[PDB]
């Protein structure tokens, strides 16, 4: 068996490589990168996702989302509190504003130790979830918003034509900015490209261990457990890598920088932070592979995780019997 540790691999695809993205991914499975849960693509020299990154500053982030933590220092929530919109101009002024700017450190590692100490007692604002694209429209290579569709996916895997559509989404971050621990929707791939600025940590679990940090979460989340048998689909929830280690959860850990691919791979749990100011762009995907995946992927009916339309279209085809009761949630 590949990758038996479940180590996050890198990856260094030449330009020939990276002309068909499905191939490339099967060939990373066949390496056993799907073990970790996670992997780093680090493109060819040769390849740009655009020319320059210095006409952005117009794109509005509409609902800015200050990100408030409660608990304690390595097991905590957060909750996302709206704010007013403001340009990505705004957003990069007030990410390197004094309040919100990167601390003084040392190296990746040195950040880590702050974050975890400090992240609590800080708000910081993110730009998540913006529908769009930071990809030239020439780029032909791994460019996330001309990927093949998960409902085409479906459709040539099981033969049934499903409605919704599949688009990426830009993340702008700053220093301290948090992504909780989390699966994807219909636990899909995800694929993440840090187009510039500072970088971004990640933890992952690898996906044969899923289950170990999901009874760890129902332990150190108790409420939140008794409300809703999958909340860690409410994307809330952290747990630093110290209180890992001391409940013997396995993970990894990998820092992105800008210019880097990330692929998160299906019942993969993941969370992380980013370091200062930085534009993410990422989007679901699909495989054969994950067609087994989709059907047996926990759901979230408490009403909490209320996710997109082309999410119903999964959920009716390969989890009819939940339907029913999962779409009462979604109305
Ligand atoms: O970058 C972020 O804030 C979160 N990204 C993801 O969880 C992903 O790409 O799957
Ligand atoms: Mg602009
Ligand atoms: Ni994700
Ligand atoms: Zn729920």
């Amino acid at each position: 068996a590949q990758n038996p540790n479940c180590n996050i691999m890198i990856f260094h695809p030449t330009k020939e490589e990276f002309n068909d993205f499905d191939k490339y991914i099967a060939y990373m499975e066949s390496q056993g990168a799907h073990r970790a849960g996670l992997a780093k693509i680090i493109p060819p020299k040769e390849w740009k996702a655009r020319e320059t990154y210095d006409n952005i500053s117009e794109i509005l982030i509409a609902t800015p989302l200050q990100q408030v933590a409660s608990g304690r220092a390595g097991v905590f929530t957060q909750y996302h509190k709206k704010k007013k919109a403001m340009t990505v101009g705004e957003y990069r002024h007030l990410a390197n504003s004094k309040k919100y700017q990167t601390p003084p450190h040392q190296n990746f590692e040195d950040l880590e130790r702050k974050y975890w100490k400090n992240r609590i007692y800080n708000s910081p604002i993110y730009g998540a979830d913006i529908s769009g694209s930071l990809f030239d429209e020439n780029t032909k290579q791994w460019n996330l918003g001309h990927l093949g569709t998960i409902q085409d996916l479906l459709e040539k895997e099981c033969g049934v034509v499903i409605e919704g559509v599949n688009t990426p989404y830009l993340y702008f971050g700053m220093w301290k900015t948090t992504f909780a621990w989390h699966t994807e929707d219909m636990d899909l791939y995800s694929i993440n490209y840090l187009h510039l600025g500072e970088p971004k940590t990640w933890y992952v679990v690898p996906p044969e261990h899923g289950q170990r940090l999901e009874r760890l979460a129902r332990e150190l989340f108790p409420g939140s457990s008794r409300g809703c048998g999958a909340f860690l689909r409410h994307k809330v929830a952290l747990i630093s890598p110290t209180v890992l280690k001391e409940n013997g959860i396995p993970f990894n850990r990998i820092t992105q920088e800008a210019g880097e691919f990330m692929v998160t791979f299906p019942y993969g749990y993941h969370a992380g932070f980013n370091h200062g100011f930085n534009c993410a762009e990422a989007i679901n995907f699909a495989t054969p592979r994950w067609i087994d995946y989709g059907k047996m992927a926990s759901q979230c009916s408490c009403g909490e995780a209320r996710v997109t339309f082309s999410m119903d279209a999964f959920v009716r085809i390969l989890q009819p019997e939940r339907y029913d009761l999962w779409k009462r949630g979604q109305d």
